[PDB]
DNA sequence: CATCTG
DNA sequence: CAGATG
């Protein structure tokens, strides 16, 4: 946790670009496997060879921790930060809708900067000129005080349209943080779950809503579950309007809401530790349902949930404020 | 994984 | 349809 700290990071550096830049997606993952094991290593590296000891380290790897042990510093990590191209592609691809082999076609066209791109929105899909066109708003945080507002507007606007529908905000935002990412919304309707069969309307009308109003203002992909647009909060009493938002929004079974609430919810680690306690109280989750563990190995079968407490009560465990849902 | 693009 | 992005 910091006693193998720079190696880990080196090691991620690297995996990074073989994957980003080269197409490398073996070696890339190379490098993760090998951050891992060091990662969990209990004693602090003091050489290659102590490390090629374990497993997913290999004799290029060792060699690579003895330069980085030996001196402070790597050639091919020296090598690569400089490099234009591989620059480049670290950073065409914070453009929203850039992935990494978006990045490559444009950097051999001559493609590298923001400028670049604007000369060239042609070349750009939708995702892409939206990414493009908010940057800056979309690298921005998103503060609670914010949030809150957008919470507001949203589950005003649902409940009008049907007073029958739940929502809810998942993320940090959701676990108390004070800033957040983007706006995730849950989204079910009693009248859709499992079975049912579909019911696209059901998002699409709460979709158009949003925009009735104009708290959407562009949509980055739309389908039938499935919302991802950009919203923004009336700027007031014009001299300050606000940066525009990333927000996603998604229809769920009703009969499958709440391990979905769960699970958005997170974070990571608390997953994890519920999700290690259910299987020890001879039980399953995953982001849908939870399920009754057999003993043959496995089994299945749909747990019936009525609420985040439903879960908990399963794996017989205390209800969990989401603040502290943390780890 | 669900959506888009071409 | 494969293959890209979030
Ligand atoms: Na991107
Ligand atoms: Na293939």
């Amino acid at each position: 946790e910091t006693l193998n700290g720079g190696i880990t990071d080196m090691l991620t550096e690297l995996a990074n670009f073989e994957k980003n830049v080269s197409q490398a997606i073996h070696k890339y993952n190379a490098y993760r496997k090998a951050a891992s094991v060091i990662a969990k290593y209990p004693h602090k590296i003091k050489s290659g060879a102590e490390a090629k000891k374990l497993p997913g380290v290999g004799t290029k790897i060792a060699e690579k921790i003895d330069e980085f042990l030996a001196t402070g510093k790597l050639r091919k990590l020296e090598k690569i930060r400089q490099d234009d191209t591989s620059s480049s592609i670290n950073f065409l691809t914070r453009v929203s809708g850039i992935g990494p082999s978006a990045a490559r076609k444009f950097v051999d066209e001559g493609i590298k900067t923001l400028e670049d791109l604007r000369k060239n929105e042609d070349k750009l899909n939708h995702h892409q000129r939206i990414g493009l066109k908010y940057f800056g708003d979309f690298e921005k945080r998103i503060p609670r005080e914010e949030m809150l507002q957008m919470q507001d507007i949203v589950l005003n606007e649902v409940k009008k349209v049907d007073s029958e529908y739940i929502a809810t905000v998942c993320g940090s935002f959701r676990r108390g943080a004070e800033s957040s990412g983007d706006m995730d919304v849950l989204l079910t309707h009693p009248s859709f779950t499992s079975e049912s069969t579909k019911q696209p309307k059901l998002l699409h009308q709460v979709v158009e809503q949003l925009q009735k109003v104009h708290f959407i203002t562009d949509t980055l992909s739309k389908g039938e579950t499935k919302f991802m647009g950009v919203c923004q909060l009336p700027s007031k009493n014009d001299e300050k309007e606000y940066p525009h938002r990333r927000i996603d929004i998604r229809l769920i079974p009703k009969d499958q809401y709440y391990c979905g609430v769960l699970y958005f919810t997170g974070s990571d680690i608390f997953n994890k530790n519920m999700r290690a306690h259910a299987l020890e109280k001879g039980f399953t989750i995953n982001e849908y349902t939870i399920r009754p563990l057999g003993v043959t190995g496995v089994a299945g079968e749909p747990l019936p949930v009525d609420s985040e407490k439903d879960i908990f009560d399963y794996i017989q465990w205390k209800y969990r404020e989401p603040k502290d849902r943390s780890e």
